DNA sequence: ACTGTGGCCGTGGTC
DNA sequence: GACCACGGCCACA
């Protein structure tokens, strides 16, 4: 199994290293014969000699074209003759590529900015993370001594914690009597102890959380201060800082630094991304947070240091658990993209798509088109630009959707930049409305690879059902799901402004075909099957037979699938997603349906909005049940009049009136002072410490004037000298919760209260 | 350019 | 009345 590749330099020449793990053994393969290159397209094939003589300067040396060779690659669908230019060293290219491009006889240059070690992976057809190899993993965290006004890492590192399958431990230079704590003399001997542990365990993977920006940079600054060779690399090197945009990232040679933060940040969407919040979201169990000022106070007074020891241990432990949870998916992703786990764990699929396409382009000898320049990226920028669902309560609803609508469209009509308006074909498909014509004589680049992807995904869903190993099944699943994402990302790439295979005509052709096939499918189910489509968005629809039992709907639906799938061209295929006993649809992307087993599902309808109070969420839930499990609209509206009256009589437990709002920043950085902010500023003066991330649990008291002036914290609430604002919780919590739901039923806000 | 972007919204509060 | 800061949805894996 290939972990990664880099290169070093021996006497000015590049030496590819290939870090590998085979049969549980770590190996470094050296390749001293791989040559950097890029392509050039010339006005006349005779001007090659003058191009060979183009020189530049890097450092105190002359940059020369080592050698050239004439090759034939596909470009815009047809074979072309281009000159493959070779050089001595990777770093030669950025110094001479502009001189070759500025040459008059050179029309353009291609594939000139490919990182040398990633180029090696593609040309040699190597795939990271492929094989059986069980990777050894170890996670680690640090706890430091902060003081406001100090430079970064000016204070020492207090504790270092690690965690693996053998447990979680902490190393520190103050005596803490706990069985998972090892005590050393100094911060120096602590960092040295950590280095020994890592060398001893020899992990393939080091897992951090924000290690790219905090942990390694702190360990670095302390190691330079204390003169420690922080030789975490398997080749004796120190961790290496790479800059990815304004972002910083850290690699450890021979291992994989898996920083969880960039992976979590694009897989789940949370208000803030603390380790504790992420562990909560992923595993449901809580994690206590000890703050910088608390850790500093504890270290200085020696009090409650065991609490900081447990927090350090927990940081490591949950980071190892998060690592075991999220690495296999990312490993499958890198195997699919054909790039390193280090790389794919730090980039969005919209950008990983180009690496996948670029590998496909090499596999099929297709000259990759260049990324756009500034003027071109300007012309590609275009401004952002469906019938409202049917009102009422609907019963016996089925949802039918298209299997990979946009990918199937690309494959069925051979949509691709290299097929758009290709002259001299005998068969074209014409896109509705936008009129673009795509050749059908030869398969296109994008459709051909999208076909292999969709076919692969189908094979893997079959092998999934024929696998008893739950580990193997889970990895197959990850692969199948990522394929679906990658195919859609390939469609999206065709519309991306910075995309190499950009093609606006291809993209708007695909949406045009999508609208045509969707409206067609709806017209067929209503006209020839008596269905009524209730709701539709892009690639699926809800529908039922008006006035029909459940079985008649389900059976007649499966018949429509046989009918429409036969009528549909090519890879266009409709499928059956689910049945729903009842459901109502408010507006686009806002609806509620109930599964026969009772499980209710909702689209953006607010149900966990923490912005809201328990009294409002409760009423919303009860209204949904009376609407979907009971079908009584009047029972729902009765519930609303019951709760609004119970609030007005001060008969609702104040505990259900607490509004939990998160403070996002420092109070000094708040321009508009809202109700939770006004409580936070009031608490800060009384002596409390508020900080970015604190939660304010407040209640609104009865009064005129600003809401913030009547808001007190709930632990400050006394039911005998405080009266809550019943009108506020009626008109601005419960009624706004249920108004949009019951406006689709013709009930106006004035019909829901007292 | 996922300690960022894009789209839709709403509300508390100056001025 | 007019406008803004600041949050909540849905995407971006
Ligand atoms: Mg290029
Ligand atoms: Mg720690
Ligand atoms: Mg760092
Ligand atoms: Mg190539």
């Amino acid at each position: 199994m290939i972990l990664d590749t880099d290169y070093i330099t021996e006497d000015g020449k590049p030496v590819i290293r290939i870090f590998k793990k085979e049969n549980g053994e770590f190996k470094i393969e050296y390749d001293r014969t791989f040559e950097p290159y890029f392509y050039a397209l010339l006005k006349d094939d005779s001007a090659i000699e003058e191009v060979k003589k183009i020189t530049a300067e890097r450092h105190g040396t002359v940059v020369t074209v080592k050698r050239v060779e004439k090759v034939q690659k596909k470009f815009l669908g047809r074979p072309v003759e281009v000159w493959k230019l070779y050089f001595t060293h990777p770093q030669d290219q950025p110094a001479i590529r502009d001189k070759i491009r500025e040459h008059p006889a050179v029309i353009d240059i291609y594939e000139y900015d490919t990182p040398f070690a990633k180029r090696y992976l593609i040309d040699k057809g190597l795939v990271p993370m492929e094989g059986d190899e069980e990777l050894k993993m170890l996670a680690f965290a640090i706890a430091t001594l902060y003081h406001e006004g100090e430079e970064f890492a000016e204070g020492p590192i207090l504790m270092i914690s690690y965690a693996d399958e053998e447990g979680a431990r902490v190393i520190t230079w103050k005596n803490v009597d706990l069985p998972y704590v090892d005590v050393v003399s100094t911060e120096r001997e602590m960092i040295k102890r950590f280095l020994r542990v890592v060398k001893e365990k020899d992990p393939d993977v080091l897992i951090t959380y924000n290690g790219d920006n905090f942990d390694f940079a702190y360990l670095k600054k302390r190691c330079e201060k204390l003169g420690i060779n922080f030789a975490l690399g398997r080749d004796g090197s120190e961790p290496k800082i790479q800059r990815m945009g304004d972002r910083f990232a850290v690699e450890v040679k021979g291992r994989i630094h898996f920083d969880l933060y960039p992976v979590i940040r694009r897989t789940i969407n949370l208000p803030t991304y603390t380790l504790e919040a992420v562990y909560e979201a992923v595993f449901g169990q809580p994690k206590e947070k000890v703050y910088a000022e608390e850790i500093t106070t504890a270290w200085e007074t020696g009090e409650n240091l065991e609490r900081v020891a447990r927090y350090s241990m927990e940081d490591a432990k949950v980071t190892y658990e998060l690592g075991k949870e999220f690495l296999p998916m990312e490993a499958q992703l890198s195997r699919l993209i054909g790039q390193s786990l280090w790389d794919v764990s730090r980039s969005s699929t919209g950008n990983l798509v180009e690496w996948f396409l670029l590998r496909k382009a090499y596999e099929r000898n297709e000259l990759a088109p260049n990324k756009p320049d500034e003027k071109e990226l300007a012309r590609r920028r275009q401004k952002y630009e469906v019938k409202e669902p049917e009102r009422g309560l609907w019963e016996n609803i089925v949802y039918l959707d298209f299997r990979s609508l946009y990918p199937s469209i690309i494959i069925t009509h051979n949509v691709s930049p290299d097929t758009l308006n290709r002259e001299g074909c005998g068969e074209y498909d014409v896109a509705p409305q936008v009129g673009h014509r795509f050749c059908k004589d030869l398969p296109g680049f994008i459709p051909s690879l999208l076909g292999d992807l969709l076919e692969e995904r189908q094979k893997i869903k079959k092998k999934m059902k024929a696998t008893i190993d739950p580990i193997e099944r889970k990895l197959l699943d990850y692969r199948q799901r990522l394929i679906k994402i990658l195919a859609n990302s390939v469609y999206g790439h065709m519309g991306f402004e910075n995309a190499r295979w950009y093609c606006k005509e291809c993209a708007e052709s695909v949406t045009a075909w999508g609208r045509e096939y969707l409206t067609m499918t709806i017209k067929e189910i209503e006209e020839k099957y008596g269905f009524k489509v209730i709701y539709s968005d892009t690639d699926g629809f809800f529908a039922t037979i008006p006035g029909a039992d459940a079985e008649t709907v389900k059976k007649k639906a499966m018949e429509f699938l046989k009918y429409i799938n036969a009528k549909l061209p090519g890879a266009l295929e409709l499928e059956y997603e689910g049945f729903y006993k009842r459901g109502f649809f408010v507006t686009k992307k806002k609806y509620a349906v109930i599964d026969e087993e009772g499980k209710i599902t909702t689209r953006g309808l607010e149900i966990v909005r923490r912005d809201w109070s328990e009294i409002a969420k409760e009423t919303q839930a009860r209204v949904l049940e009376a609407l979907l499990k009971d079908g009584d609209v009047e029972k729902a509206v009765r519930i609303v009049k019951e709760v609004t009256e119970k609030l007005s009589k001060y008969e609702v437990p104040p505990e259900k009136l607490v509004i939990h709002k998160q403070i996002t920043r420092d109070l000094k950085d708040y321009k508009a002072t809202g109700p939770h902010v006004a409580v936070a500023k009031r608490l800060a003066a009384r002596g409390v410490k508020i900080r970015p991330g604190t939660v304010i649990s407040y209640i609104v008291l009865k009064g005129s004037g600003r809401i913030g002036d009547r808001a007190i914290p709930f632990d400050e609430f006394d039911p005998t000298k405080h009266r809550y604002d019943a009108e506020y919780y009626i008109e601005k919590q419960v009624l706004p919760a249920v108004e949009r739901i019951l406006r689709a039923f013709g009930y106006r806000k004035e019909d829901l209260r007292y």
